[PDB]
């Protein structure tokens, strides 16, 4: 009983924390790519504006 | 012991997952939102140089 209970609390906590972490990662990635794409959009508008 | 630990753990798992999900929706959602933004602005700029 004692052992199991300890495992329950600690483990669940850890997992959830992990979930938080991963979410943080993916979100960050989204931020980065979004930035990058955004940059691309910028560049395209550039070349276009130029040639025109 | 069994009842309490198990219940806490389960409700926990579901909840954390939910959180991470809301994260994902907010991340892709926010991200796409960013995308549309990029479109609008870039149009505006092309307009700028064109005006030039």
């Amino acid at each position: 009983l004692d052992l199991a209970k300890a495992s329950a609390t600690d483990q669940l906590k850890k997992a959830k924390a992990e979930a938080q972490v991963i979410i943080e990662q993916a979100n960050k990635r989204r931020s980065q790519i979004l930035d990058e794409a955004k940059a691309e959009a910028e560049q395209e508008r550039t070349k276009i504006v130029a040639q025109a």
